[PDB]
């Protein structure tokens, strides 16, 4: 059995949780994935010379069920869309939930600003997202599930944080 890294995708609706997951898993940009469907994925990848298994829980939004899922997670990709300010505002809600369940302010966590390809319709500045990440002591990365920009990066960077726990 190889090392297993459990990642959880969180964020408000339509930010790109599923598209990022499927782009990472199948190298395809899926634009119509059922908004209400939560699923898990698993695949073997090579992380810095070592073959490891990554498990990704793509959440879709009772309390006991959601808490158990967060407890099982080892790292979190907190996603928002750079084109929707409200989704950025919502990241504070997920941060609070994760800290409540994990009871660890150093839990592997990346703030992910998705849909970077839509610069034209950006509502969240790089400055404000970076500032929030700094205040939370986490790293910020902008991705595009459409062009694949930084998609592998966020998953691999998070795995390195899980490995370093
Ligand atoms: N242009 C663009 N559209 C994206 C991107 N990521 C997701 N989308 C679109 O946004 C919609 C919602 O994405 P989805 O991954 O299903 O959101 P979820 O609710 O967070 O799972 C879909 O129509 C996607 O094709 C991205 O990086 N760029
Ligand atoms: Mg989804």
């Amino acid at each position: 059995s190889l090392a297993l890294h459990k990642v959880i995708m969180v964020g408000s609706g339509g930010v790109g949780k599923s598209a990022l997951t499927l782009q990472f898993m199948y190298d395809e940009f899926v634009e119509d994935y059922e908004p209400t469907k939560a699923d898990s994925y698993r695949k073997k990848v090579v992380l810095d010379g070592e073959e490891v298994q990554i498990d990704i829980l793509d959440t879709a939004g009772y309390a006991a069920i959601r808490d158990n899922y967060f407890r099982s997670g080892e790292g979190f990709l907190c996603v928002f869309s750079i084109t929707e300010m409200e989704s950025f505002a919502a990241t504070a809600d997920f941060r609070e939930q994760i800290l409540r369940v994990k009871e660890d302010e150093n839990v592997p966590f990346l703030l992910v600003g998705n849909k970077s390809d839509l610069e034209d319709k950006r509502q969240v500045s790089v400055e404000e997202a970076k500032n929030r990440a700094d205040q939370w002591n986490v790293n910020y990365v902008e991705t595009s599930a459409k062009t694949r920009a930084n998609v592998d990066k966020v998953f691999f960077d998070l795995m390195r944080e899980i490995r370093a726990r």
